[PDB]
Order: structure tokens, then sequence, then C-alpha cells
């Protein structure tokens, strides 16, 4: 039956007349999985005028189970036994992801309500992560909740977490149990996101003509379907590739849209939902800009776009949701407003040339339950600002010098560090990362080849390497939080000299990890002939301060940083 929808310059919400409530497999290639629990409406503040908000969900394995191929049944197993994915007892437990996202230029009221009996709660049972920016919550008569939602530049990208829907992750040291071990994460059964995002700056709206732009039309994604044009628009509706590589059709997460050279814009509307993923081939600036979805939800874990689309890794050539394989030198990549979803492997790589950088914000990555699915590579000289990302690998990729990323806020699973450094010997300067916000984790073991830690640098990838005492890593990490049990603030493998990086305002408000995993500690080994040049200021663990005094690894900070490296380190 109809919604009731708004759309104008102070507010806009949408719908979709696809939608499938679905917790066990995969939606119908024209649908769109629909919380099953939960409904969004959004009013111009204090006038009791709401309008339908479409809220999505996203789940462990996305319906297909553990499968090899993408045409195989939903839920047969043919993934091979020894293969860990990155799920466990996530779907027994019943763990999913909804989201809604809606535009707005004024302060505006949104009203959660259940949909499957459950109570939601008083208002006091509320959470909102992450916890530094706070909302006024209330009650309506209706049993729903009410939150008031202030008009932002920035916007504002938040989870609204209910105290008797909260699940206990607890861990034995080896893997999730249901009762016992030690606990490692307390976050929603029901995940429920809000993005209320700014209108898009005019300037990342194309401006379109039928001789500049292929139109697509709502349906299947037949081979070629997407033309030559300067720009690829996708308007409100659905859409899915339906064929494999040879033309065959009824088959989905068997292609991906790899674009003609001319093409260096793609444009996806508010309300445009695409199953798919986007290899760009021009050698000028590019462009991902609008406030739709791209969803990987019918690609198998490891998705080889080199090999028929199957589970079988390669670092060339498995599935990124955005890719370049043929980069020019001097190019930038324009990504402002979208959303993705249920990526099958590493997100964003763009490979050719060294001369590549980003733009990157009110950017958004949900349901990543899947391993190995990082953040977007940080180029020399990107900027990324005002971005929420669900990630089960390496959040914030610090390889290159110059970038900056502000105002991220990370939702972690359980492999790999919040910010990762390392593989290799690396010179790096020149960059920042301020006002991050780690509203959780769950890691099941306590590991430094993948570290579990907020600030982390895995060993090197190969054997027969040397550290490299003539490269150095400086940077100033400022304004951190990270709720919940957390993980250790540093494990650093040294693979070169840290120098003048700094790390202030950090804040653990529910304490680090105390328990037999021993995920808690931080942990910087013996490097010969390397510095570690830690400046640590304004570091508090559940409301008090570590200093000098009370660092120790059988202490408060948890600090096990070599003795060799003694007065090169500070806190203060």
């Amino acid at each position: 039956t109809t919604a009731n929808t708004h759309c104008g310059a102070d507010f806009c919400t949408w719908w979709h007349d696809s939608g499938e409530i679905n917790t066990q497999t995969p939606v119908q290639p024209g649908n769109v999985r629909q919380s099953h629990k939960y409904s969004v409406q959004v009013s111009l503040a204090g006038t009791n005028n709401f309008h339908d908000s479409f809220v999505y969900e996203s789940i462990p394995r996305n319906g297909n189970g553990r499968i090899y191929a993408p045409t195989d049944p939903p839920n047969s197993n043919t993934l091979d036994s020894s293969v860990d994915d990155g799920i466990s007892i996530e779907p027994s437990i019943g763990l999913n992801m909804a989201w809604s996202q809606f535009e707005y230029s004024h302060d505006v009221d949104v009203k959660i309500l259940a949909t499957d009996g459950s109570s939601l709660g008083s208002p006091s049972d509320v959470v909102i992560r992450p916890v530094s920016i706070s909302y006024a919550i209330s009650q309506s008569d209706d049993g729903g909740i009410v939150i008031r939602v202030p008009a932002d530049a920035n916007g504002r990208k938040f989870s609204v977490e209910f105290k008797t829907d909260l699940y206990t992750f607890l861990s034995d040291g080896n893997e999730y149990v249901t009762s016992g071990g030690s606990v490692v994460g307390v976050e929603p059964t029901n995940a429920l996101v809000i993005f209320a995002s700014p209108f898009l700056p005019s300037g990342m709206i194309p401006h379109m003509t039928p001789d500049n732009t292929q139109t697509m039309t709502p349906g299947p994604i037949n081979n070629g379907d997407w033309g030559a044009k300067s720009i690829l628009y996708f308007p409100p509706g659905v859409y899915w590739m339906n064929q494999d590589q040879s033309g065959n059709s009824g088959k989905l997460g068997s292609n991906h849209i790899r674009l003609n050279s001319n093409t260096y814009w793609v444009y996806l509307a508010p309300g445009a939902y695409v199953k798919g993923a986007i290899e760009y081939f021009t050698k000028q600036n590019f462009y991902a800009t609008g406030h739709g979805i791209l969803s990987g939800e019918n690609y198998v874990y490891q998705a080889n776009a080199g090999d028929n689309y199957i589970a079988v890794k390669s670092d060339s050539t498995s599935l990124r949701m955005w890719w370049h394989n043929n980069l020019g030198g001097g190019q930038t990549w324009y990504c402002v407003g979208p959303t993705i979803n249920a990526p099958p492997f590493n997100t964003m790589d763009f490979n050719g040339n060294s001369g590549i950088s980003s733009q990157i914000s009110d950017y958004k990555q949900v349901g990543a339950f899947f391993f190995q699915t990082d953040g977007p590579e940080i180029y020399p000289n990107s900027v990324v600002h005002d971005v929420f990302w669900h990630v089960n690998d390496d959040a914030i990729k610090i390889y290159y010098s110059g970038a900056s990323v502000s105002r991220a806020t990370i939702w972690k699973c359980h492999n790999d560090p919040i910010i990762q450094m390392g593989w290799t010997s690396r010179d790096i300067s020149g960059v920042t990362i301020d006002t991050l916000n780690v509203i959780h984790t769950r890691y099941i073991k306590s590991e430094t080849v993948v570290p579990s830690a907020i600030i982390g640098a895995s060993p090197f990838y190969a054997s027969g390497m040397s550290p490299d005492s003539r490269k150095s890593i400086s940077m100033t990490v400022s304004n951190v939080v990270c709720e919940g049990l957390c993980p250790s603030l540093f494990r650093i493998t040294p693979l070169q000299n840290y120098k003048n990086f700094v790390v202030k305002n950090v804040a653990f408000p529910d304490g680090l990890q105390t328990n037999s995993i021993g995920t808690g500690e931080s942990i910087i080994p013996a490097a010969s002939g390397l510095t570690m040049g830690l400046a640590i200021s304004a570091w508090t663990i559940g409301g008090q301060k570590v200093t000098m005094e009370n660092f120790q690894a059988n202490s408060l900070g948890q600090f096990n940083i070599d003795g060799s490296y003694w007065g090169e380190w500070q806190i203060s």
C-alpha cells in the first residue's frame, strides 16, 4: 500500500514500490530488502507531519549463504568447508544492519516505530552513536521514539540502539560462544543507522542533456546498456546486473559495469538502488556522486572478475566496488554522496600510474560482514570528510603522504585495525586524521599479524625483508573516541622509523578490555636500529588520565612498548 513521501528544498525522503521483507534468502532481482523490524518517518521540526522514509536491510552472506558461485542455490554450502568468510555465529543470533537516508537543510524530527510486535522501550533506554554528538529524544503516545536532528552543513550519520535489542558478543579467544568466555562487544541485534545528509554541492550534480548523458531504465542491466556518453545516470528505481560476460540472461552477480573510456561521471539519484559495481576506464578526472546506493549483494565472497565471478581470491582481479585499471596520471576521483552495500571484497582501488588522488565526502559503507571489506584507498593529498564505514578489514589505510581524514565514524567487526600503516616499509609525512569515532568493535582473537588495535601496522607481507632505517612515518591523529570495551590503542610491528608521530585527545570512556584474551594490550616489539618517536597527549580511559606513572602493561594504559625505545616517546 502507498507511502506518503515529501521532496522539497527543506527535506527529501523516498520509497521503493518493490520492497521485500526477507531475513533468510536473496530478494527477487527487481526487489529491495526492507527492514523487518523498523519504520522511519521524517517531519519538519515540531510540526507532527510525518513522511515515510524507506528502511533498507542487509544481512550476513546476503541470503546467499556459503556459496562458491553466484548461480548456486542459496544456502547450499558449496564453498569449501575450510574457508572462513568472516562469518560464524552472526546468522544464528539474527545479526543484520538496517539504514534509512534522507536529505535536509532545516531542523527535522525523525520518528521510529517497531513493525514486528517489539516494544522499543523508553527514551532513556536509547543510545545514539557516536556519543560525541547528543540528541533530544522523546516518546510518542503510540510507543514511537522521536529524535530531533538539527540542520548541519556536514549532515549527521548515526546508529540508534535500543537496550532490550542489544546482543552481547562472547569469545573464548578462538571463536564466538553462546555463553561463558569473555565480553568482546555489545551492539544491536537489529542495527538501525540514520543518514541525514545535506543536499549535494551544486558542482557535484552534473548538467545532463540527451547528448552527454546515458539515462538508465529501471530493470535488468544487460551488457552494454550503459552506453558510451560522458555521464551515466541512474534515476530513482531498482537496477541489477542480469547477464554473464558472454551475454547469457538470468544470471545475477556474474558481471560488472566496465565503462567506456568516454564515461567519466556516474550519477546515482536519491532512491536509485543498483546491484552491481563500477570500473572506470577514462584518462580524465572522474566522479561518483549522488544519494543512491551501489550494492554488491549478488556477488559471492571474493568474487573474481577475471574468473567468472567465483569465490577464488585474486589481489589483482577480485572485484572492487569502485575500480580503475588504466589510469593516465594527473587524475582526481570526486566521490560525494554515494552509499555502498554488501561489498564482496576490497571496496576501492585505482591502478596504472601513481598520479591519482581523491576528494571523498558524504560517503557511506554498510553491510560489510565479509572479511577483506576495507575502506577506500587514501591516495596522495586526498581529502576525506564526513564518512560512516562498516568494515571487517582495514578502515583507514595510510600508505601515502599529504592526506587528510576528518569526521570519520567506523563500525568494526573482527579483523585488522582501524588505522593501518604496515605490510611494507613506507615513507610518509603530512597526514592528519581528526575526529575519529570508533563506535563498535567485536574482536574474537587478540592478534598482531592482523592487528586488533586502533592504530596498527601489520608485519612484512613477504619473507626475506628487512626494516628500512632510511624511511619514516610521520602523522597527526587527534580527537579519537572508542566506545565499548575496547581493543588496544597501538599494535605496530616497526618496518621503518616513526618520527614526529602525534597522537592527541584520545578517549576510551567504557575502558579497555582486561580479559584473558588480551586484546586490550598495546604491543610495539623491538626492531633494532629504528626509532619510535611517539608524542602522546590527553589519553584517557574510563575518565582517568594515562600518564608516565600508569602506562605500563599491568596498569591502566596496558602499553607494552619495548624498553629499547625508552626516551624516544612520551605521554603527557
